[PDB]
């Protein structure tokens, strides 16, 4: 109807491409995702409507807050006897009069313990209700909610006070919670009933089995079209293919014979080594265009194809794919990691393929088929003498299992990701599949062990990993990347996210969680339907996801996908997608103030630009656009009127606009009255994304451990094609500004902290400077100077502008060299500021931070690992994840590491470690 044409303009201005686009897509894939999906947007939406009102506001509200209850001893320490001092503000009159209440509360109060105490201070005013009427009808604690004063955050759920973020960081920084006691139904009346409506797209021989097929695999590449190149550049062209599981071949690869470029006609059978029942389920077929000028060999053109379809139906008859180009550093002649299927520009090399006929529909095997095997295979395994066991190193006796073996199997199941297991310790691993379910966190080893080209042992593994104990998130994580491509693995992986992982940490792998996805063979699976019912069910997990997915709509690769994906999306999120079409248009409104500035008025003054800026701004269409919406930042935060006369074109290239709106929060003033943010078009963000949240991690990682190494992970979103926002901090200033002689800096923080505050500002720099020391000497960081790191107002330093890390200088550098500057405040004014105690501790600070990221290198491993997708420069390989083994020093023992941390430290500084 009318309602449904109005809602597919608000999605294609969403996804920024109309709907009708998919409509006309005829691949069946496609079609069936649209409407298949549809389950979960359903699922979802009743979720949401089960405890109507409150089960709607925890979706547009949901806590923010930390994944543990447990308190760190040191951050316990800082309460007065495990008591918090919370301000709660209550809006009396229409003329907003604020009225505040301070409380004296334990830490790990509920909500509603905490609204009690403050009805109670209230009732102090009219004590009257002292002792009669004391309960004052059970002091009404279930008909308010308390929120964040300044930003739209709310305390929904029953959660001890302390779990939630805010709190915690109040906690942490020294700060007074300001909360504001609001009424429910005054919440409720906000949020609107999204009655979701299904889309009119929802009203839309003979079978044999795989094994059942004794032949080998054969496929007929016809010709290829759209082939234009220089024959002065090029002497003869030739396909070559392989067949892949992942990246690595289940046989070796082959090539058809060499033909002219003027006519590339091959009509050839190739002959692949492997026999058609023991290809695994995730089996491609691998090609690429090739030419030949010793001699010469050139990948030109590349596609990838699943020898599957998603119904499980093994690829028959006649078949065109269109090829990518070849993106530069392809070392191999194919690209097995690459995006599968064809590509959707059809004015691109195009081959003309023919797989093999058996006069019927070959379908993969069920899992009742697959267990009648693997019970066949076990108790045939059992059965075997000790001469016929003795016949492969993958088959062990029972009985053969020593102390010895097992103790074999704990070292290497430690070993860290990146560490190569050898032909012989995957022979050793196998033959003791068994003893491996006893210790869970072995399986990405095991996995990595299996012969992926044999029945037999997949229909074995199928079973190991259907009755698989569980492991961590952050162990099943790396089981969602390019190594692991089988489904069953992967729905393992899928499962143990769903059972255990927690909303925090969602959020916080987000990125890798959106990455990944591209390394699934199909648009329907059961990673996206875990991601979209959360993303459906989490409006604070929606918003991220949606942007995310956003960001990567100009790459071709996965557009289909994320096009699909974001469709189902905004069909089901309800009335948050009229909130992100503001953003989009406000982000659109930039992108093209930012392009003009660029292209036509590049060659202007800044008094000049800003002219221009100030008065396309102010058209009505363009003012509304940009102000009056959520940050995409932080959908918490209310961006206001925008204070034009605050912003600025920064003295940058790119030209970045350094944008200022109003807080229109009733108490912006007890968090921040201005919302400052940095708008930059030029400077693909995804680097720096993936550096601040990993310092995040780190700096989460020393919490715990209780080393207080205050980190600035500030807010940076990536939203297109080298477009992004990036947080501002407040009372912040680069090495250079503060430069106004080596006591220049300590000077400054003299100034900006006298009398008592001085030895906190000392301690807060001290402590921030060997967290970013370590964390910058690990990762690779890019080059540190004046203008990249600042520092603020508290003590408290920083870098910015992190674009590189990793083997990116192609022996292990150490980005932040501490100069003079920095030594001389660590030792507070000392000439002498290596031989002091100020700087001993500080060393200690450094190296308890060093050895306690080495504790935790397999996840940090992890992270990079699922991010190679992403068509980062810096990280295109597992060799450029291997800089942070050289940098961890893993091979090392943990004393050895510390050593070599020191030398690097040594080296760098002339000297002090
Ligand atoms: C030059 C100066 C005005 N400045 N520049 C950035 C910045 C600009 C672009 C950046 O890009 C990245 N990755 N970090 C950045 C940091 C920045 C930030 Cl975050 N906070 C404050 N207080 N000042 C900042």
């Amino acid at each position: 109807n009318r309602e449904e044409k109005i809602l597919n303009r608000e999605i294609g201005f969403a996804i920024g491409m109309p709907v009708c686009e998919f409509d006309m897509v005829k691949d069946p894939e496609v079609q069936d995702f649209r409407r298949n999906i549809l389950n979960v947007c359903k699922e979802a939406v009743d979720l949401r409507d089960l405890n109507s009102p409150h089960s709607r506001a925890m979706y547009v509200y949901p806590p923010n807050v930390e994944s543990s209850p447990e308190l760190p001893k040191h951050i316990y320490n800082k309460l007065d006897k495990g008591q918090i001092i919370v301000v709660i503000w209550v809006i009396v009159s229409p003329n907003n009069d604020k009225q505040k209440y301070t409380l004296k509360i334990n830490h790990d109060c509920v909500p509603e313990q905490v609204i009690a105490e403050a009805i109670r201070k209230k009732t102090r005013s009219m004590l009257l209700s002292s002792e009669q009427l004391k309960l004052c009808v059970l002091e009404y604690q279930g008909k308010y909610i308390l929120k964040v004063c300044g930003c739209d955050e709310y305390f929904l759920e029953k959660y001890p006070l302390s779990q939630y973020k805010y709190i915690r960081s109040c906690i942490m920084l020294g700060r007074m919670p300001n909360l504001m006691l609001m009424a429910k139904e005054s919440l409720y009346s906000q949020l609107p009933m999204d009655c979701f409506t299904m889309p009119s797209y929802s009203r839309r021989t003979s079978t044999k089995s795989l094994w059942v097929i004794n032949s080998a695999l054969r496929i007929k590449i016809l010709c290829a079209t759209y082939v234009n190149v220089n024959i002065r550049d090029i002497d003869k062209i030739y396909v070559r293919t392989g067949i892949y599981h992942g990246g690595e071949p289940l046989c070796d690869n082959v090539n058809t014979q060499r033909v002219p470029c003027s006519n590339p006609r091959w009509n050839e059978w190739l002959n692949y080594d492997i026999y058609i029942p023991d290809l695994p389920r995730a089996a491609r077929l691998c090609l690429s265009i090739c030419s030949v000028k010793k001699e010469e060999h050139c990948p030109l053109a590349w596609g990838n194809i699943n020898l599957f379809d998603y119904t499980d139906t093994l690829v028959s008859g006649k078949m065109a794919l269109n090829l990518w180009p070849v993106p530069h550093g392809l070392e191999d002649l194919l690209n097995p990691i690459g995006v599968t299927g064809s590509n959707p520009n059809k004015e691109t090399p195009c081959l003309e393929l023919e797989f093999d006929w058996f006069s019927s529909v070959v379908k993969f095997p069920d899992m009742s088929v697959i267990e009648e095997h693997a019970n066949w295979s076990v108790s045939r395994e059992a059965g075997f003498s000790y001469s016929h066991a003795g016949l492969s190193n993958r088959l062990a006796r029972d009985n053969e299992l020593r102390e010895n073996d097992k103790e074999q199997l704990k070292a290497i199941s430690t070993r860290d990701p990146l560490s190569e297991i050898t032909e012989q310790e995957k022979d050793f691993l196998w033959s003791h599949r068994h003893y491996c379910v006893t210790i869970p966190e072995i399986l990405p080893k095991l996995l990595l062990s299996v012969k992926w080209n044999s029945r037999d042992e997949v229909a074995q593994m199928y079973c190991l990993v259907k009755d698989w104990p569980p492991i961590k998130p952050e162990q099943a994580m790396e089981l969602l990347d390019c190594n692991y491509p089988d489904p069953m693995v992967r729905g393992f992986a899928v499962r143990c996210l769903e059972k255990y992982l927690t909303d925090d940490k969602l959020s916080q792998y987000l990125i890798q969680l959106v990455q990944v996805l591209k390394y699934e063979q199909y648009l329907d699976n059961l990673l996206v339907r875990f991601l979209l019912k959360k993303a459906l069910t989490n409006q604070r997990i929606g918003h991220f996801f949606f942007w995310h997915l956003k960001s990567e709509m100009h790459n071709k690769t996965v557009s289909q996908r994320f096009g699909l994906l974001l469709e189902s999306y905004c069909r089901a999120c309800g009335m948050y997608l009229k909130h992100l079409n503001r953003q989009v248009e406000a982000m659109e409104k930039l992108i093209n103030l930012t392009d003009i500035l660029k292209q036509e008025k590049k060659d202007e003054t800044q008094k000049v630009q800003m002219k221009f800026l100030v008065e396309q701004m102010r058209r009505p269409d363009f003012m509304d656009a940009l102000q009056g919406f959520l940050s995409p930042l932080n959908p918490a935060h209310q961006l206001g009127n925008l204070r034009l006369e605050e912003c600025r074109i920064m003295s940058s290239a790119k030209r970045p606009l350094w944008l200022n709106w109003e807080n229109p929060d009733i108490m912006s003033e007890l968090l921040f009255q201005n919302n400052e943010i940095i708008f930059k078009n030029g400077d693909d963000l995804r680097q720096d994304m993936l550096t601040l949240q990993i310092i995040r991690i780190m700096e989460n990682i020393w919490q715990n451990q209780g080393l207080d190494l205050r980190m600035l992970p500030y807010g940076c979103l990536s939203i297109g094609d080298c477009v992004g926002l990036i947080e501002v901090v407040r009372n912040s200033h680069t090495i250079m500004q503060i430069q106004c002689n080596s006591h220049t800096l300590h000077q400054w923080l003299k100034d900006k902290n006298k009398g008592e505050i001085y030895d906190a500002a000392i301690d807060l720099f001290t402590r921030s400077c060997a967290g970013y020391c370590v964390a910058t000497f690990i990762l690779g960081i890019g080059d540190r100077h004046n203008s990249n790191i600042m520092v603020k107002d508290d003590g408290q330093l920083f870098h910015i502008d992190f674009g590189h890390f990793l083997d990116h200088k192609k022996r292990e550098r150490v980005p932040f060299v501490l100069t003079q500057d920095f030594l001389i405040v660590i030792s507070k004014g000392a000439q002498e500021c290596t031989k002091t105690r100020e700087f001993e501790r500080f060393q200690e600070m450094c190296y308890k931070a060093y050895l306690a990221i080495r504790q935790h290198a397999n996840l940090f491993i992890n992270l990079f690992s699922m991010m190679l997708g992403s068509g980062m420069p810096e990280l295109q390989s597992f060799d450029d994840i291997a800089y942070i083994r050289k940098t961890l020093a893993l091979d090392k023992t943990e004393q050895e590491a510390l050593e070599y941390f020191m030398k690097q430290m040594n080296d760098a500084h002339h000297g002090g470690w």
